[PDB]
C-alpha cells in the first residue's frame, strides 16, 4: 500500500484560486478552451466564461433555468421539484471556434442547444436530448464530440432502465442494442477517440453486472470498449447500430494480497510528447468491503488493441435448460473479422463500410460483443494501491526531471476536497504532497489538467464550486534540503536566488541547479531568543511539514526526554519547561528525523536561546 | 458497523493471571477437566495441568520432545530445523476420568499416545496419527472426541494436498474421498457432535474453494457439514466411506453494503439452558480487500437440518465440453434420502445400517455432496461488523439481566492480544469493553470459555502463554452511573456496600439493586486542593474510562476554552494554567459528555480547589 501524503497544505497556506456563483451549485462539467486562457463551467441551470489564469475573474454568464410548469410537471412525475427537477448541465463541448455544444437534464426533459460563445447566449436550438443527455441528475453519462458529432454513453430514458452508446450524427446515427449481452446495467466512466487505411476509434470506459462471473450478489465489472469512427451499422441486420462494437475485462488487482478493484471510477489519456503509444491511467475501487480504497492501474492502449484485433470472444450457452453461461469460444471466427473496422484488408475484399459487410460477420459481433481475454496492466500490477482514502478523479503529467529521467505525476482528488500528487519512484509509491483543495470537504466530482508553457494548472469542480491549483509549490520550501527531500520533478534549488523554484518554470540556469529524487540532501551546500520570569513556564514552538518525520528535542547537546515533572510536550512538537531556575537557561534545539531509503536525514527544525531571569 | 470499544483495559489496570513455561511456546490446544478446577494445556513439545482457578499454579507437566535424528530427518527433507522440525500438540481430548488423547506434528511424523492422568506419564502407544493430526504446524486441523472414537479434519499428508474428514474407529473406520466435489482446498475451523430413532451427528466447519462460483480469483466459501455418528460405510461403493457427508454455504453478509465475509475463522455452539435448540456463533472474515474487517454471524441449528434434510442438492455437469459447472439439481431423488441418518422411516423399510442402503442412494450422495441452499444466519444479518480489527476466535455466554432479558455475551479476541465484549442490544452493538490480554500484542490462537457457578472464566492461548480472565470487572466501576452507564449485563451497583457488584456472582440482595441497559444512570440516588506559587503553572490532572465520552473544562461555573496564552490542554484531558494570578483561584472542575440514546450524560470526573499564593 501506498504511504501516507508526505506534506498536508490547509486551504489556507497555499494559493488556491476559487470560483463559485452565488445560489448556483453542482460544478460538474469542466471545458477549456483553444487558446487554453479560458474556462467554462457547466453548472447547475448555468454556463459561465472564466479566465483560466485566474478563475475568480468571472468574464461571461449564461443561465438555463427551469419554469415552473416544468418543476410541477416533474414533481407530479414524484420527483423532488426543488432537487432533481432542475437544469443539470450534463454535455460541455466544443462545437467551433465560435460555438459550444450544451445539454442539462431539464427536470427530465433532455434538452440540448448551441452556446453561441460571441454573445454568450442560447440560440434555442432546443434538440431533444435523449440518449445524449441522462434525465436523472443521478445517472451515469459520458460524452465525447468527435467531428462534430456526439458520441453519449448515458441512460436512454427516466428511469434509467435502458442504457446507450449512441452517435448523435443526423447522416449515419448508430447506438447499441437493448441487450445483455451488448450492456448489462452500465454505469459510464469516460469515453475519448484514439487517432490514427487505419479508422479512428471511440472507447468507452464503464462498469456493469458481469455475464462471465457468478457470485454470492451480482459482480461488477470495468469496462473497456471501443467502436470504429467510420460505422454506418448494417445493412440487413444492425440496422441504426454498431458493428464495431466490441468490449472487454479491465483487470485492476494484486493478487498475492487478494485485492480486486471491480468498480471504475475515471480515466485519463496520458497523451505522451515522446511515447507514440497513449498510455490509460484509470481509478478504481472496490464493489466489495470497501471502507475505502482506491487503486490506479494504467493500461497500455496495443494491449487492449491486442485483445480486439486478435482476442478470442466469448460464447453464450444453454445449461441445463434455462441457464445462461459465457465461456471462450473456441470455433470458426468469420473473415472479415467481427468488431473490425473498414482496414486496408476489408478495401482489399471490396468492402467500403460496415454496410456491404457479410450478414455472417455482422451476426457474429450482434451475438459475440465480449471478448475472452482481459485487458491487463503495465507492468501486470496497479501503480498505487491507497487505503483509508476514496479517491474521486484523476489527471497525470509527464514531466522531465533535471537528471532526465521521466515521471508521470499523477495528480488523485478525493471523496473530502483533497488532491493527492503521486509519482511511482523507484518500485514504491512516494505521494508527494496533499492539498485541501474545498475548505468545506465536498468532493471532487471533476478534475481536469492544463499542462501547456504558462499556463500550468489543475481545476477541479465539486458541488460548492471550482477550484485552480498550480502542478508545484516548490516556493514553500524553506532550505535546499526540504527543497531535495520533496522528491518533486517540478522542484529545484536555486543557490544564487537562495529559493526553491519550479524546473521547467522559472527563469534559472538548468546546468547550475540542485535536484536528487533519491532525496540524498547531501548535494546541498550547508536562534529565537527568549528571557523568561523564574519559576515560569517556556512554551518553545517548533513545526515542519512532514507527515512522515517525527521531531525531538536537544539541550545542552543532549537529547532530552519530555515527561513530568520538569519537561512536557504539548501537541508532540512544543517544548514545555516548567519550573524555570538558573540551570534551565541556554540552547535549545528542535530536530527532525525522516527514513528516506535505508538512511535517516536528521535536519534542526528550531534554534532557541532560554534566558530566565532573576 | 459496530462502535469503539467503550472502555480499554491496560494489562496493567486488570486482575489477569499469566501461564507459561520458560523455552515453552505454541500454547494452542486448551482443554479444561469434567470438574472444570483444572484447565490442560498442549503446547510445542509439552503437556501441563493447571489449577484452573488460578493458572499460575502449575500442578503437573510433561514432554514429548523430538530426537536429534528425528530433527535432521525432518530438516533433510528442506522444513526449518529448529522451527517446523518440533512436537506442536494437535490433538487434546478426554479419552478417559484416568486419561487424555494427545497427538502432536512430531517433526513431520504425526504421532498419537495417551497421557495417564494419575502419573502425567504418557504410555508410548505410539499411534501413528496420519490422518488424525497435521504433519506440519502450519496446516489446518479440527479434531472432537464422540464416544471414544477421534473425529478429525485436516491433512491426509505432508505436503497438505490431501484433505481429509475421518473418523479413527477401529471397529468401522471411515473418511472422505479424495475429490473436488467432496472437499477442495478447506482450512478446517471447528467441529462438535449435536447430540439427539434420530441419530447424532458429527458437524463441520471449513473454508474451501468455491465450485459454484467463477470470479476473477478462486473464491472461498465458508462450509457448514454434517456426518452421521452411527455411519458404516458403503457395503459395494463407499467402501470404508462416509455415506451421510453432505454440506452447504454458509453464509455471512450484509448485501445492502456489498460487504462479504467469506472466510470463517472459528465457530462457537451455544449451548442454551433455557433454549432447547443450539446456536452456532460463528467468526469470519473476508477473502477480498480485507484491511481488516470482521463479522459475528449467528446460526440456527434448524435452519441447517431444514437444508441437509428437504433441501435440493447441486448437480456438476459438462459444458462446452472441458468445463465443469455446477447448478440446482431438480431432478428424481432417491429414497432412502442419500446423506440422511439410519432414522425410524429407513428401519421401518428394513434398513439398520449404512451397509443396507441401496446403492442408488449411496451412489447418489457420492456424485452429490454439496447443496442448493444457502445456510443463512439469524434475522438474515450478522450479529456484529466491525472494522480496523482482525478478530481470531470467539465464545458467548448466555446471561439473564436483573430485569430477566436474556443477552447472548460475545467475547471476541484479536490478532494483538485483545479480548472484546460485546453484545447486540436494540438493533445495534455495544462493545463493553476491550482488555489486552497480552502485553506482548500476540494474537489470541485459541479461546475457551467456563461460564460454570464460582470458575467463571476465559481462557486464552497464544504462541507466548495462556491467560486467565473473568467475565466482568465490576469492581472497576467508581459511581453508580459508571456502574449503570457501563450497559454490562453482568454488573449491577449495590447501594448497600457502595460498589459495583457482579449481578449471579456476590451474595448481595436481589430486590435492593440497580441496573438498566438503557443506561438512565437517573436510576441512581446522585475536591482535590491545590497550592501553587505567584506566576507558576498549573497542571490539573483528570481522566475517565470512556473511549466514547469527551472532556471539557468549567471555570468559575463557566465553560472554559483551553486556548493560549492563559489556557492549555496536555493530552486533551488535563488542564494548564499558565500565569497564576490572584484571579485564577477558585474551582476547576473536568466535566465528562457521552450520548447514550439521544440524550448526553454529564459527569463531574475532577474537583479541584485551586489557591495561587503571594
Ligand atoms: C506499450 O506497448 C507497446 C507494444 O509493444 C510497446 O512497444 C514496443 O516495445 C518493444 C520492447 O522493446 C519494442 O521492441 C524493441 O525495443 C528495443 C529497445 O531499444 C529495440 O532495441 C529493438 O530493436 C526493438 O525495437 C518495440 O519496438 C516497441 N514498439 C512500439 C510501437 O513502441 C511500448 O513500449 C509499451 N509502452 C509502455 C509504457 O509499456
Ligand atoms: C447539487 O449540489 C447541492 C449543493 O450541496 C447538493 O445538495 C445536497 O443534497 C443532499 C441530498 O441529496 C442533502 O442531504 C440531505 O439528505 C437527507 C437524507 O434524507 C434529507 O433528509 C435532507 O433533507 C437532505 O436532503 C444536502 O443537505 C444538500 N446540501 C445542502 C447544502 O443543502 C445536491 O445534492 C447536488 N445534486 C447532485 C445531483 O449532485
Ligand atoms: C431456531 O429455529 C427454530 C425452528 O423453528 C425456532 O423454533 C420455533 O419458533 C416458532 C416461532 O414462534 C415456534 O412457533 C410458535 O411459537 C409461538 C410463541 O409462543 C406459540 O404461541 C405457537 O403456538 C408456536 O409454538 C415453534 O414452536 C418453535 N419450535 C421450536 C422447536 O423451538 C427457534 O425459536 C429458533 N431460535 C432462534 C434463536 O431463532
Ligand atoms: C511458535 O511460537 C514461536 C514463538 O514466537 C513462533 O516464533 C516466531 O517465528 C517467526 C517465523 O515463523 C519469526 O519471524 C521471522 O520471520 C522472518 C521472515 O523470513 C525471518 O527472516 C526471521 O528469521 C524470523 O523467522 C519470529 O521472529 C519468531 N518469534 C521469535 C520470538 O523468535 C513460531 O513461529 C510459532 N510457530 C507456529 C507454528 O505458530
Ligand atoms: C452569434 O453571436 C453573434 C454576437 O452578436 C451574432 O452576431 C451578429 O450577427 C449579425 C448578422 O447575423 C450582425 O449583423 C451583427 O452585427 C452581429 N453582432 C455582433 C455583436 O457581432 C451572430 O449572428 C450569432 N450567430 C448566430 C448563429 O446566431
Ligand atoms: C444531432 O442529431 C440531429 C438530428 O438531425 C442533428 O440535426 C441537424 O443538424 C444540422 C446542422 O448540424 C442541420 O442542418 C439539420 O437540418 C438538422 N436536422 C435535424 C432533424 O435536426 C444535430 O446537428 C446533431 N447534433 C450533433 C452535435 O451531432
Ligand atoms: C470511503 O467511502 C465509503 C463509501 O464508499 C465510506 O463508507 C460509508 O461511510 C458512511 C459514514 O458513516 C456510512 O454511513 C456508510 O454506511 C458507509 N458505507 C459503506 C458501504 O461502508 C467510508 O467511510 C469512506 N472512508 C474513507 C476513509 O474515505
Ligand atoms: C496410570 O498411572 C498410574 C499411576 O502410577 C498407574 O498406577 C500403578 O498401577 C499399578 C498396577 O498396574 C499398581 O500396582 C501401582 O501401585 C499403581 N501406582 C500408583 C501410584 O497408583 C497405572 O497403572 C497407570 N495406568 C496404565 C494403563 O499404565
Ligand atoms: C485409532 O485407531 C486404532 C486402530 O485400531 C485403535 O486401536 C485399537 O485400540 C484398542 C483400544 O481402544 C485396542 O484394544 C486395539 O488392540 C487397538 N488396535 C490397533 C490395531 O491399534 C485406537 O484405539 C483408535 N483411537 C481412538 C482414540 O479412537
Ligand atoms: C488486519 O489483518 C491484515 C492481514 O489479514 C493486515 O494486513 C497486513 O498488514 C501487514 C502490516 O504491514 C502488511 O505487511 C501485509 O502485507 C498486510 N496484508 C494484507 C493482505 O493486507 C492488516 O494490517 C490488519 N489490520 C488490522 C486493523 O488489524
Ligand atoms: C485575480 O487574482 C489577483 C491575485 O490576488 C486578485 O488580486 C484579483 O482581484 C483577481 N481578479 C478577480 C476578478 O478576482
Ligand atoms: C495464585 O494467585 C495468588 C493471587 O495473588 C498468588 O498470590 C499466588 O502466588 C498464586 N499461586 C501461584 C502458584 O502462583
Amino acid at each position: 500500500f501506498a504511504p501516507i501524503p508526505r506534506i498536508t497544505w490547509e486551504h489556507r497556506e497555499v494559493h488556491l484560486v476559487q470560483f463559485h456563483e452565488p445560489d448556483i451549485y453542482n460544478y460538474s462539467a469542466l471545458l477549456l478552451s483553444e487558446d487554453k486562457d479560458t474556462l467554462y463551467i457547466g453548472a447547475r441551470e448555468a454556463v459561465f466564461a472564466v479566465n483560466a489564469l485566474n478563475i475568480s475573474e468571472k468574464q461571461h454568464e449564461v443561465y438555463w433555468k427551469v419554469s415552473e410548469d416544468k418543476k410541477a410537471k416533474c414533481a407530479e412525475k414524484g420527483k423532488s421539484k426543488q432537487t432533481e427537477c432542475l437544469n443539470y448541465i450534463r454535455v460541455l463541448q466544443p462545437l467551433s471556434a465560435t460555438s459550444l455544444y450544451v445539454c442539462g437534464t431539464n427536470a427530465f426533459q433532455p434538452a440540448c442547444d448551441h452556446l453561441n460563445l460571441t454573445s454568450f447566449k442560447f440560440l434555442g436550438k432546443n434538440e431533444d436530448g435523449k440518449g445524449r443527455c441522462p434525465f436523472d441528475p443521478a445517472h451515469s453519462y459520458t460524452s465525447v464530440m468527435v467531428d462534430g458529432e456526439l458520441y453519449s454513453g448515458t441512460s436512454y430514458n427516466f428511469l434509467g432502465s435502458e442504457p446507450i452508446i449512441s452517435r448523435n450524427s443526423s447522416h449515419s446515427p448508430l447506438r447499441t442494442e437493448y441487450a445483455i449481452p451488448w450492456l448489462n446495467e452500465p454505469s459510464f466512466v469516460f469515453a475519448d477517440v484514439i487517432r490514427k487505411g487505419e479508422d479512428d476509434r471511440v472507447y468507452f470506459f464503464f462498469t456493469e453486472v458481469s455475464v462471465e462471473y457468478e457470485f454470492v450478489f451480482r459482480v461488477l465489472i470495468p469496462r473497456i470498449a471501443r467502436v470504429c469512427k467510420g460505422d454506418q451499422g448494417g445493412l440487413r441486420t444492425l440496422q441504426k447500430k454498431w458493428t464495431s462494437f466490441l468490449k472487454a475485462r479491465l483487470i485492476c488487482s494484486r493478487p498475492d494480497s487478494g485485492l480486486v478493484f471491480n468498480v471504475l471510477r475515471d480515466v485519463f489519456v496520458l497523451r505522451s510528447p515522446g511515447l507514440k503509444v497513449p498510455v490509460f491511467y484509470a481509478l478504481f475501487t472496490p464493489q466489495l468491503n470497501n471502507v475505502g480504497l482506491s487503486a490506479v492501474c494504467a493500461y497500455n492502449l496495443s494491449t487492449a488493441e491486442e485483445v480486439f484485433s486478435h482476442g478470442k470472444y466469448m460464447q453464450s450457452t444453454t445449461v441445463e435448460q434455462s441457464h445462461t453461461k459465457w465461456v471462450r469460444y473456441n470455433g470458426p471466427v468469420p473473415k472479415p473479422r467481427p468488431g473490425a473496422c473498414i482496414d486496408s484488408e476489408a478495401r482489399a475484399a471490396n468492402y467500403t463500410s460496415s454496410l456491404n459487410l457479410p450478414d455472417k460477420t455482422l451476426q457474429f459481433v450482434k451475438d459475440h460483443p465480449l471478448m475472452d481475454d482481459s485487458v491487463t496492466p503495465i507492468d501486470n500490477r496497479p501503480r498505487l494501491i491507497k487505503k483509508d482514502v476514496n479517491y474521486t478523479q484523476i489527471v497525470v503529467d509527464r514531466t522531465q526531471a533535471l537528471d532526465g529521467t521521466v515521471y508521470d505525476v499523477m495528480f488523485v482528488s478525493t471523496d473530502r476536497g483533497a488532491l493527492h500528487k503521486a509519482i511511482s519512484l523507484e518500485h514504491a509509491v512516494h505521494i508527494i504532497e496533499e492539498t485541501q483543495l474545498f475548505q468545506d470537504f465536498e468532493p471532487v466530482q471533476t478534475l481536469l489538467l492544463s499542462s501547456k508553457k504558462g499556463n500550468r494548472f489543475v481545476y477541479a469542480g465539486s458541488n460548492s464550486g471550482v477550484v485552480q491549483a498550480p502542478l508545484a509549490f516548490c516556493g514553500k520550501h524553506g532550505t535546499c534540503e526540504d527543497c531535495v527531500l520533496a522528491r518533486d520533478p517540478y522542484c529545484a534549488w536555486s543557490p544564487p536566488t537562495a529559493t526553491c523554484v519550479a524546473l521547467h518554470q522559472t527563469e534559472s540556469p538548468s546546468r547550475g541547479l540542485i535536484q536528487e529524487m533519491s532525496g540524498d540532501a547531501s548535494v546541498c551546500p550547508d536562534y529565537r531568543q527568549h528571557f523568561f520570569k523564574h519559576g515560569g513556564t517556556a512554551e518553545l514552538k517548533c513545526s515542519q511539514k512532514s507527515n512522515l518525520a517525527r521531531v525531538f528535542w536537544k539541550f545542552q547537546n543532549g537529547v532530552l526526554k519530555a515527561e513530568s515533572p520538569k519537561y512536557g510536550l504539548m501537541g508532540r512538537k512544543n517544548l514545555l519547561i516548567f519550573n524555570l531556575s538558573e540551570g534551565d537557561s541556554g540552547v535549545y534545539q528542535c530536530l527532525s528525523e525522516e527514513r528516506v531509503k535505508n538512511k535517516t536525514v536528521f535536519q534542526v527544525v528550531a534554534k532557541h536561546v532560554l534566558e530566565v531571569k532573576v
